[PDB]
């Protein structure tokens, strides 16, 4: 699949708003993720402790670990469709070392469509919305492609 200019713009310009506050942002993602699908908690030997929403803001490794993450996304968006070198390492690691599930990875793009969705309704409207899923879409479409090639099914 492939993404208009027009839409990748749409997509590059609320994440604009995100990059004002990549911690905060990061924070919220992995929150909404974890209380929305707990299993999902249970593949993060570093958190799996984790009780409670309360304990979950209060972790400063958390946040670290939002900020990485939501980095990397963003590095893959600006390449819009061009991320072949950086989708490499990432498979790899996901698929072989913490063997994530391409059903997880619809988890956690549910969560940051939610998060756009609630802090930036106005840059965040049905056309927005529908780009940015086109474009994690791609993402989750080509990760896929790379799992099989490593090996990994899930
Ligand atoms: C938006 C998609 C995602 C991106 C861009 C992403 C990115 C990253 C990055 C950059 C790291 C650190 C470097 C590495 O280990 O490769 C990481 C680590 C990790 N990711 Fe992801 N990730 C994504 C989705 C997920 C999902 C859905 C899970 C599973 C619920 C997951 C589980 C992990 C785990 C277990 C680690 C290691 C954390 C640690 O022990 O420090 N990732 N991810």
């Amino acid at each position: 699949m492939v993404l208009s200019e027009g839409e990748w713009q749409l997509v590059l310009h609320v994440w604009a708003k995100v990059e004002a506050d990549v911690a905060g942002h990061g924070q919220d993602i992995f929150i909404r993720l974890f209380k929305s699908h707990p299993e999902t908690l249970e593949k993060f030997d570093r958190f799996k402790h984790l009780k409670t929403e309360a304990e979950m803001k209060a972790s400063e490794d958390l946040k670290k670990h939002g900020v990485t993450v939501l980095t990397a996304l963003g590095a893959i968006l600006k390449k819009k469709g061009h991320h072949e070198a950086e989708l490499k390492p990432l498979a790899q690691s996901h698929a072989t070392k913490h063997k994530i599930p391409i059903k997880y990875l619809e988890f956690i793009s549910e969560a940051i469509i939610h998060v756009l969705h609630s802090r930036h309704p106005g840059n965040f409207g049905a056309d927005a919305q529908g780009a940015m899923n086109k474009a994690l879409e791609l993402f989750r479409k080509d990760i896929a492609a790379k799992y099989k090639e490593l090996g990994y099914q899930g």
